[PDB]
């Protein structure tokens, strides 16, 4: 094809195969209970990533080898990488992708100019999709890169950059809608502070809801009817970001009667920032429902920023499906990768390499994890571990008759108290011998 | 005295004074609007790290040298801190102290023998309270250094040990109304995990959300007001603690309906763990009405340990009381100095010199925070700052006039957005001025 | 036996043995090119986490159950971990141990005592290794338990302190030639400061090469073969810890002139603590001929202290010990578990179940790490990745030839230069199809 | 004047001045110890972040107001920004300016216009140096921001991109003697590794080796008499830069022989990012004699990435002056500005007030510091403290005459070692009084 003429479709060929351009473990066909592997991973390309950033970074300029480079004209180059795009999409063979509206048109002198570009390109990606086995998976409003949002976009001092971010939020709504996208992502990019002198924390945060607010009443409006997702990063570019973490978004949701309209998009890089593993964060929003979709990537734990590699660690990849699973899979979300090759991986090809190794790991890691949950492994140690409140003082415990007269009752008659072993060693090696089975 | 003899009663003497055993900065009889210094800052000592800490640490033994050192039966030693504690609170001049149940006198064999140490002890603590200035701020229950906390207290997976936590808290809050305390504080030292692979964190929490439930219904019955306090930190010696900052501990006390019995203790050690600055949680706590005391001290921030320092970074402390004075100042809550000298510091001497460096930083940042709100310094820019929704677009918008369209239908018909700077720079060195005035 | 009735001698049985006591992926007897499974690793137990440590941590106290917990005079304890340690040895196959002086023997009331205890203990380890297959690979001696290393050891204030370190490192040297040791470590514990306040900083770090090269003068004196090791840590219990890492270590030891004796042991949690991957403080070691041997355990990466967890991240000891096999193997040194079972694995097994753990991991992890090795699979890109510097103005570069007038000349007449990509998601996917091959 | 007419040359007005535009605390005319207070700190404001920097961050684009905006030729650009950095110079009244070749030119289609372009602008400059009191303190050479540096310059896999880095530093070094700099620095931003997997470690260090050595020689040829300087960064943009801290620059300069050629360029927020505290890092250098400038800024501790912000910190800068007066003062080096406002203080005149912020803080802290030496505060403690030495068994251990089996005899010979406390409290607390006095 025209763009990425050097590459033709990437095709499963198992773990001995020395074809660079294959998948090694995931294999779109393989069919585990009714479902194939496809629909239980539901992989989505970031547009953002994928179609726009050129290799700059804060020390350096492009790296980035792209065959829509060589475009002057602002629509052309747009027009471009929606070509390019789906020409992708069909050779990575990804069922979904994502996008922000500012990633796929570029902005005018107005308001008005900039929906008009985005409504031509809107149009075009519509005919694409009519014959694209590849869907939207998630549409968002990027209120972060424009100068006018130095002061955040809801949480602006400015009530004139709160109420343009009201109408790019209206229009980005629309979009997403009109492309058929099953969630719509929030990323409070700007909504922090830089320095508490200078800040009305709560003032910002009414805000902020207010705002949150009058996206769910336009939703409703339209008939829009995918799920909102917060999507959590505790710094970076602010100082403190206020969706700092699940905990923290909930506490928000939760004050300002926002809960039950939101659920959360966990990124893996994101969550580790915030010093909690990908795994705690997913966890977390599991138990408390709100586990909605999830971007997969790794930082490294040693670096303090935001680095969005392909994620390659399969025991983190099994550790993040077993939540998945746990909660019975995807409903509209799914695993999008926002993650982009490094600087030093500037050939065109590299953007193959980069998706097939994310794709892999996260192909076995729900193989293993699959085989984890069946097997009940860690399940039969926690139900033996808390056995002691299925009857006896246990059981008045869990049940509402207990109080602290009748403990302590009970308490001053018991003489020993014998704990057992938690076995994380034990557990941990149980987790070896399935990874490598 | 009989336990410092070689110290006399600590008194000011100001900032040219060359004698080490002085306040330089605290007066406690300097009235500021109509109270006095001692009554703005309500300093407490931590009879833990004051009477019962001995320089041990995880490489090495015990380093501090104490005359109650002598004694080999528990009772004895016991009874001499209590001496040596009065003795202590009067030289160094302090109107609080707080103390763990298990801090004041020795477990037995049997909760019961556990129960009558503890009255024996608290009968001594009563008589030297008739006759002393020093009041008890709050009290709180060990739940964590006893073998029988391995997997946790209400978070244990052994019931019996949740009946225990019961009954020993019980016994706690009975204490703690007897000596007369003013707040009641729970630190979930191993209210957390070490590994999700053997860990039901919602059945966990559920019981942690239960136990909390029982001690309010309990603290009603026996009449005991003091304010209930949970105290965040995030992590040691869990992998993970559940109150892992204050927006954590919200997100728990509204979703069990809690949180109208809870305000929070933030200890700045804690906060900057939780990678939080210590004036983030101090202002995101007020803004949430839930500042309720404060545990003075300072960690590193290189060093990823709790290392309960006292506060002597002037800077810190002008920043920690700006939020205190901006709530109106404590009601019940007070500074205590959750803080202790360090193990090179081994010498008596040393608690008083510890001391002395933090009550004069807490007094000094006082002082300047004071001055700081009084002249409106950073009020006056944040009412300009944010002027722009006193009318206009603005005003619709706070008010509940304005929706995504009318928002639109302005949007589209502004064309410059003119944001103005934050002025972080001029801000801060506006801080110094103060600082150094 | 006498102590671990329970636990049976530990086979290996494969990767599909239900069996909890039974290697996994260990397999003591295999053979890769003409030497044993065991002689390419050369596992080793640490005496003080295995025998000596109970569980105690900085919020609580002992959980550890041991059989030879109820002895209380200290030589009968001395006696009876000797004697379970060898029966430990037998049932987990070890082929080392190391041990540090204060692990073994009591202190006395004076230094002679100290060392009359200690020559008691060491005679009756001198019997059992004539009859077991288990050997000494280091000794060591502990300058960081006992009160008076407060300020230091070498680089304490106290002259005193100096003098008995000299004494104490002096009677371990000799007891180590005597049980034979391979190797002799110094782990500098208290060797760093807590504030730069009151440290001279550089007369430190004299009297600490000082005593460093009266080590050197004894071991050569008395004829003790094992090689000097170096253990780095960037702090914990000092806020900084003077051999910080390896190139701290080895700027120090090309300072005074101390580099032709020492090489260093690397810790992995040790490596991390400071901000370096595990494999890149082995490689930086390797390329500078100073890795010597390896304290095999894992950090946890969002912690900020020293845990000690037994490694269990197969893709971890896979690029660890790739380092290992590019150095051609050890030579003398080996992997030594500095790993301690969790507070909550707290039953005598659970010490097996952590040994065998980290002993498959690490097993496994060789196993891949040869074939990636063998089939030159990092070493051929980096072969084609770098062929510039065969020919040409590379070769010129290399070869002294070219300076910075002939490199201008010919920078001037290129006019593109022209990069290739770096290729690292295809290497991390390589690296994953032999992991799971 | 032209370019910042709103603001008039800046003068010192005192602590009590509410004027925004002035000095609160450093009075340039302020004699010291027959020394003016500006030449005993040597201000030195950065080219880079002044004049070309624009409020581009990773997530936005620029929005810094800049006079000179209005140009589209490169070199009008280049010219409009030496003629405001010089009105700049005047009006904050810099002694001294730093810069990269490729700040004050752009690079053209090859080497050669690159040159030229050069020339034209280094002309310029000369110009305005003839009439300017501000001289150039020291040039460096940008080796990171062009594409063709993305695998490193000196360390690059292409022997081409060496070539060129020759090519460029060879210029560089040229037109910084022309201009009368007194240093030259070295910061390798690429010069690391991104992953493991690709890299040849040794090979890289050796070429890094080579490259410096060429550096040298060449330096001599054109008789180039400034201090040669390498700035240590332990990461960004690299996941790990060679020249990780002071220890590990002295580390390789050692191994390679240049130890003797290159002093160090220590930045506050570099060191923290190796998590050293600035003044660690500080006096590290000074007892190894390579304290050779400084960049005199701050980071944050909480994040993770170099955020350059002015310095406030009057403590710190403090700490950080005692050191420099420690060692005499500053000989060639200075304090350079390496520091940019935050992207919200994007208004002209934000440019001075954050460089009044710095500086006064600066000056303060010196004055502070001073105070501290000229009263040998800590010095006298310290001389107390390890008194010990100064005769017996110490004065033995120092002279050389101490050996192992000496200091045996000594230790047995001892029963009590008797230390004393380290006071680190009581230390902290003195700092304070010299802080507020
Ligand atoms: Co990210
Ligand atoms: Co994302
Ligand atoms: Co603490
Ligand atoms: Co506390
Ligand atoms: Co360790
Ligand atoms: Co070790
Ligand atoms: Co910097
Ligand atoms: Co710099």
């Amino acid at each position: 094809n025209k763009y990425f003429e050097n590459v033709s479709k990437i095709k499963y060929e198992g773990p001995k195969s020395n074809n660079p351009y294959s998948f090694k473990f995931y294999n779109p066909e393989e069919v585990i209970d009714g479902k194939t592997m496809e629909e239980h991973l539901r992989f989505s390309i970031a547009y953002w990533h994928t179609f726009t950033a050129d290799g700059t970074d804060q020390f350096g300029k492009a790296t980035m080898q792209r065959p829509w480079n060589h475009y002057t004209d602002p629509m052309d180059i747009a027009k471009a990488r929606v070509e390019a795009a789906f020409e992708f999409f069909d050779k990575i063979n990804a069922p979904y992708f994502c996008f922000h509206d500012r990633d796929i048109a570029p902005e005018g002198d107005t308001l008005r100019e900039t929906n008009k570009n985005l409504d031509t390109i809107v149009a075009m990606i519509k005919d694409y999709l009519k014959t694209s086995k590849t869907k939207v998976l998630w549409g968002t409003a990027n209120l972060f890169s424009n100068p006018r949002f130095v002061h955040g976009a809801s949480t602006s001092c400015n009530a004139d950059v709160f109420a343009y971010s009201a109408a790019q939020v209206k229009k980005a709504l629309e979009i997403t809608k009109e492309l058929g996208g099953e969630n719509y992502v929030f990323w409070g990019g700007r909504e922090g502070y830089e320095t508490l002198l200078n800040t009305d924390m709560e003032f910002e945060l009414d805000n902020f809801a207010r705002f949150l607010h009058m996206a769910v009443d336009y939703a409703k409006e339209i008939g829009f009817e995918g799920q909102f997702l917060i999507e959590p990063k505790p710094k970076e570019p602010t100082k403190h970001q206020y969706d700092f973490d699940v905990a923290n978004v909930l506490a928000f949701l939760r004050k300002y009667d926002l809960d039950k309209y939101f659920k959360v998009n966990i990124e893996a890089n994101h969550a580790t920032l915030a010093f909690h593993d990908f795994q705690h964060e997913l966890r977390y929003a599991r138990i408390n429902g709100v586990l909605g979709s999830i971007d997969a990537n790794t930082g490294d734990m040693l670096l303090g920023w935001d680095t969005d590699q392909f994620p390659t660690d399969i025991r983190m990849t099994t550790l993040a499906m077993y939540e998945v699973i746990k909660m019975g899979g995807f409903d509209k979300g799914g695993l999008n990768f926002d993650a982009k090759v490094r600087r030093a991986s500037f050939e065109p090809e590299d953007l193959f390499l980069g998706h097939i190794a994310g794709m892999d790991a996260f192909a076995k890691g729900f193989k293993v994890a699959y085989k984890l949950v069946k097997d009940r492994v860690f399940d039969k140690f926690i139900e033996e571990r808390y056995a002691s409140y299925k009857d006896g003082i246990g059981a008045d415990i869990v049940s509402g008759k207990a109080d602290f007269r009748s403990l302590e009752k009970y308490a001053l008659e018991r003489s020993q108290i014998v704990n057992k072993s938690g076995r994380q060693e034990l557990l941990e090696s149980i987790l070896n011998q399935y990874l490598f089975a």
